[PDB]
């Protein structure tokens, strides 16, 4: 039965999780987001389960790790019959729909979407396809680089501004266009996903919320620059990835880069307003849950690094907030994983656990918002650019374990070392901490089979090296979304009830005052 | 230096009509003149009894159970490299006129054009439930419908089809023979893939008119009863709904006539090919290669159709003619997975470049006299099975398993039909002997058990997924041609001083 | 002519619980019956937001800074006017059974007979002080010990009093049908004044089990740290002393899950009241009347109670049927200053003879389909200010002025949970215009220095006066119900054939 | 340590009759014994001329226009402060036997025990209407049969209430010396208030007989004529029915003879209580004072009764005696405003506590040879009144002003009478600066329309809710006293030997 509520998913790109201590943090100027904050369930230790961007859209659309959808990396196809939370609610009988990105590779740019807004601002082939058989060697062409933190600043249209406007604009207008049957007895109930590309780099923001922060105390890391000698491998690996050599990162571009993305995210924020706004005059919000999400977190210049690609808090901490019917609000400290947003909506939509217990890796959070102990770890994977062989992660209690066959293992005691700056599993404080390390060990044979792993990420990186190539030559197909929306069924045409149409597209209808 | 590429695929084509080229009692003149000029592989199987298992197979060069392409309704993924991409890597413009029956959003698999839709559907309606063994769907599993249909008529869905494969193939040929003189052309690969002699069993009165006194309208084997029949030929026969159909000896007839009759009607389209090719003096310079993708029983042992591996179903015809390719007839088994690594070779693609890629091996050595040894493998894994089906073809010998049904094996030097089961009814030590040796090369190639588990889950996957791409409104993975009307012919931004002279072929007395 | 007037009037009850009736999710089945056939003022406040201001105001129909009755513990004299002045003067029998909470000796202040003491104290002991302003007095305090020690028993002291104001409001319906017969009978005005669902949280089981499926056991807005708080929520967090407490999610849940429990065990009392009515053949000539003295926020904000202007806490609910009412929900803001000259309206009493004593208007108009434009106007002066506040509710706004904090602007239809102040955080010209007119509106009602210096009068006289009267022997003011057991039943100065009779209702039928 | 406060109180005593104690002519020993210990301040003034703005004024130290009791149905708010608040918030005992004429429901008024129901209504009966000027009520109104019927009985409505106020009021002062040897003893203040000599004027022959040859029975002004009276005293007249009644000189002697009468019955009671305190060893430490609520003209001028500013009906006694008070009369004019912040003084209350709750003075700076300055001032806004009514008094001047009616000044030392109005015609320069004083006093002190309309919503308020009130059953608001019979006397819970020496005081041999 359709007494079923509306979902309003609001996703952004590259949001550092630390920022969402409980809800926004208070030097962010974010007074929509406070706002829903307050009546939101609150996961203060939620984690990605691929710090990076593809890995982590289709892992999050899925429920399912890196490792079980295949998508590795940013340019690793995403097969067309793995189902994600838009097939399960559409089959439930939703209607679903994405205005914004969500980097999906390979020719489905829907994946059991039913309406796609807008096309994508990433490309959708196998483009940044990255190889295990060159370790040391970068693409400089699409990896990373420094070159965001040196050129940060204040500009008034970017690429990204006029991709989240439009995301912004149509999400609105396919509210506004929802809300016409609102008074449908056999409507189906909707689920949106609004999916912007800020605060991901560049860090250039209008002026308008650049001004916001003149005055601002966090411009400063916590953790200043590591120096690459004195680095843990994978943090080498990355700062070479990212051409560090070639950049003379002073204090003053760093103030720069966390000025101009505290002011996006402020811009985001206008946004999360003008939606709420939306919904309450269409009469809709009642009836609707919001959640807010995000694919990865930013280092920030946290300990020298920026960007993602690893598993320290910055990078692999992304918020998660969840407000309406039925949902109590309330600040979780217990871990918590975008893995578990698939199933939490499926259960929230009054799906079975039975026909999606098959297709995901994840567990539903309505359980923790209803006083229930969650006790499932949270896993993480890695398989791109910055990587020479897979490395997998562990989240439970108040540890973080990180594994790779290639570098000596982490083990983070993050009650007592919240920054992450004493290595346990080479500095072990005593026989507990070689204890704890042993039954993460356990645990990381438990789940990967880390070799197969490696095997099955340089076979996918091969075959798209050859295919890849030979689609690049001659005339190009493209596989980008191209929405379309009929001009000779729109609005007014002499093929329709003119006397009805204004009628049906009137909303709310009948009234004055 | 590279040659260019013609590949002429037919749907369903018995590989048994092609003893040595098309059989004399076809009227086939086109075929029997290439044939004449090509390498023959006598003894070739389809790697798949099955539309998209064979056709996902055949462009990859890898079995079913590599591709994942188990049935009609399973998707293809689009970084699987085929003979396209090998090719187009290597300096190739390629393109696809006609069918491929390529399920999921990709419809190219590395073709760089296509020049006509699917006559087949893209998405995931076809899928088999291994849950539900024993019961059918009606709105698209084969029934005996084709065969107490046939007839005559003079458009049909397939005509249609096959009509506009044609027309746009011999289109693009005179269309590439505009650039025959520039030295820095790209050689081309043009698949030409036609829908029949694929049933219902119709023919152009032309067409039918010719096999009037045809003395080959009786299949060789009888229908075997129900009761008598292997089992999985019974499967075939429920899923055929063969108990609702009282098909008569005319019926049989009539559906062979018309069968022949549109193996005509192809060899008509196979003549305009190569009159194309002739008059834009490409000829010299392209390979021809003649396949299919499964074969068709036509009445014989009471099947029709396909789906299984014996001669009627898993046979099909392969040659090569052109450039560098000897004739002769070769009777040494071959397989459609041999296709796409015998393409990149004879492209100039280094064995290395390929083998990764492929389970097959090029068949130029076989051309050139080469013994082969490698056996010949098949897999079945949609309608009408309960569980996978694997066979191997090796020498003289076949061997079919499936866990749920007795094994059979066949020597097809003393038993061409497939009427003696020797894993039940062994002449001796030696036939004991080899089944035993069968038994371990099949255990070393698959475990059936982890391929069922593969085949159900993907089954699984789609019917959670199809259902939900079935409500609201439906996004079509159909391919759409697009030649853009405003760059072809004369428009006001081209040089018309030059646009004739470029357009005309061969350019003779007269041309600039 | 004149109709019968029952008032059922509930303590505490958030009027959030009343979108159109009671809510969907409540099980209220009489009340829900008794709301489709009365018009219901969906947007209906309370005119001061604590117990003794609230009813006084209710009472005489006029704002406590008229009344003076500032606070819990605050003087209401027996000269002022109250509905039941009005009606007994119009000739009409004036009953209550239940509370009240009137502070000082007159405990009836016109009704002609009162059926129950009081819950609450009668005296001076509540009074605040503006001289000491940051202090808080736990012995009578609200504090958040409700919270926790929320669940279920069989009786407690809150349902031992409604028990028996239901009792004997029942009685004394059964009593006036006695007189049904005789034309010369005075038409009777009946309160029944209940004191749940004010805490303690503490229900029956037999409600308690009706919630354990509720979706609503938890608020819609969490609880916002003292630091992020507006001044006011401030004073009132420390006042209840919430750092004491360690209020656990689960507390919260079995405070909500009990208070919808005693709304149905209120329900249950609605019910037979009606059926009474029913039995006794007096329904279809009596208006009915259901109200509140002020809401709880029930843990939204992270707020327990009462004592401010948020929609948990000042919104009551407000409904009325019977003769001469048409069903209907209203949206234009109401108040609870409207019931005293509503009820005189219905009752015949002419608008002269009730204008200079009412600061509120008939909603009779409104029933009848005339547009009301009077905006709505709320104080407060009591524990956890330190200085009276004042509240405009009209059209989509609410505006809130104290000379010691920053002003408050509320758009209630763009956010009706009140997490946006427009006064610090304007969305555009409009907002501002409209800051300024309701500054200007305000300075029209209020004298803003001479109220407080009304409040601190008032509590220094009482400070003077308390500290007196608990020295030596205790005098109570508690109200006493008449003693007529000499008088009752069948005794021997009567005429023992007519007496049997007479106690009799309805008089000679069989079938 | 701190002193017992005995306060009698009496009604309706012309405070011309006490030069210095009580007058000679008068029968009063135990008075004139009592005046002689005594501070006497000769003259002291009412606050209001009227029975409960008297008393309410009385209690609080505060005028009608602070306290709101501006007529005889007023209602007086329980959380005004007495002086019965300010001594039992210091540790005191409080108890009234008597009248109050306390209007409202809250009959204590901060009297932790009351012995006796009022004699007068508790209610809003005897309302004023200023919307009605010149009319009358007759069921209540005072009126001039009181003079016509004067005469000898030996029981009355006011002889039995005073009869009975007597007898409570010495039970409980012997109850009282029971806890005499008791070092936590709280101190008490007991307040008797008796009807007498208020009307009507009948006595019991006994003290009727003892004025056979008194030569006070004629009034020292005679009647004056309707048309030549001021206008106040003609609306007096009116309120009275003066033109329904024949009062001829033997009526005017009677009733005044009656009068002189019933103070010797008062006197007879004052004995008792000195008696008392006097065999139970509690008068050395007890302070004794000796009050009245309003005056009476006794037929002055023609005016019978109150609500005026002469001095026949606005004079009231005022004596103070007992430890720590020196003897000796004082002339600088005090009012009834000043006996709660005197009280509160002497019971060593701090002034500080007591200041932001009165408008009169201590007097105990004057008994003990500190000069007072502050002048005396009185309301009027009852009945015979159409707009409120102030008068100023102040060396040896008065001064009346109502908006309605021409001023009256008067020279008191040169003119004790009242008979020269030094506002319509003035002796000089000194007599015309004199009125622009008081007009300016006045005005600073008044705002006299503001007055008037709170008068005025006073009224209208209980005209509605009195007019309800009395519909349907009646709830009475008058003082029922306690008694509780199960815990008197001897009762089979105590213990019994220890019960009689407890009763028994003193404890001697
Ligand atoms: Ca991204
Ligand atoms: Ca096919
Ligand atoms: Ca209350």
């Amino acid at each position: 039965t359709t007494g079923k509520p509306n979902i309003l998913i609001i996703m952004v790109d590259q949001l550092n999780g630390k920022l969402f201590p409980d809800g926004p943090a208070d030097f962010l100027h974010a007074p929509n987001l406070k706002a829903l904050a307050k009546r939101s369930a609150r996961f203060h230790n939620n984690y990605t389960s691929s710090p990076l961007s593809a890995p982590a859209r289709a892992s999050f659309m899925a429920g399912q790790l890196p490792s079980r959808t295949r998508v590795y990396d940013n340019a690793a196809e995403y097969q067309s019959s793995i189902p994600t939370y838009a097939h399960h609610l559409r089959r439930a009988g939703y209607y679903t729909a994405l205005s914004g990105k969500m980097h999906l590779v390979g020719p489905d740019q829907l994946h059991g979407f039913e309406e796609r807004l807008t096309t994508d601002i990433y490309p959708a082939d196998f483009g940044w396809t990255p190889d295990y058989r060159k370790p040391g060697e970068r693409i400089d062409w699409w990896y990373h680089n420094l070159g965001s933190v040196t050129g940060a600043g204040v500009a008034e249209i970017t690429n990204q501004m006029e991709y989240d406007d439009e995301v912004a604009f149509l999400a609105n207008q396919k509210l506004y266009q929802l809300s016409r049957e609102n008074d449908d007895e056999s409507r189906r109930p909707w689920c949106l996903t609004v999916s912007f590309t800020h605060p991901h780099d560049p860090y250039v923001a209008r002026r308008k919320f650049w001004d916001l922060y003149e005055d601002c105390e966090h411009l400063t890391p916590e953790v200043g620059a590591i120096p690459l000698d004195e680095q843990d491998p994978h943090s080498q690996r990355i700062m070479l990835s990212c051409d560090y050599q070639n950049f003379d990162v002073t204090e003053e571009n760093v103030r720069r880069s966390r000025r101009a993305y505290f002011a996006n995210i402020s811009y985001l924020d206008e946004k999360v307003g003008e939606l709420i706004d939306t919904l309450t005059r269409t009469r809709m919000l009642d009836d609707t849950l919001i959640l807010f999400c995000s694919d990865h977190g930013d280092m920030l210049g946290e300990r020298g690094l920026w960007f993602k690609m690893n598993f320290f808090e910055g990078s692999a901490r992304v918020p998660l907030m969840i407000a309406g019917p039925g949902i109590a609000p309330g600040l979780h400290l217990t871990p918590t994983s975008n893995l578990d947003v698939t199933p939490t909506l499926a259960d929230l939509a009054g799906i079975s656990l039975e026909e999606v217990r098959p297709w995901t890796d994840g567990v539903s959070l309505v359980p923790m918002v209803n006083g229930v102990e969650r006790t499932e770890p949270v896993l993480m994977e890695y398989a791109a650019e910055a990587s020479y062989a897979p490395l997998v992660a562990i989240r439970e209690g108040k540890w973080k374990y990180v594994y790779c066959a290639l570098d000596p293992e982490q083990l983070f005691d993050l009650e007592a070392d919240p920054l992450e700056l004493t290595n346990l599993a080479e500095n072990p404080r005593g026989p507990v901490d070689q204890a704890t390390l042993t039954a993460f060990r356990d645990m990381r044979a438990a789940h990967w089979d880390m070799e197969a792993f490696d095997a099955a990420v340089r076979e996918s990186q091969a075959r798209r090296w050859v295919v890849y190539e030979a689609l690049r030559n001659g005339a190009y197909y493209p596989w980008d979304h191209q929405p379309l929306q009929k001009a000779s069924e729109r609005y007014m045409r002499n093929h329709m009830n003119l006397d009805t149409l204004e009628e049906s597209k009137r909303y709310p209808r009948g009234e004055g005052s």
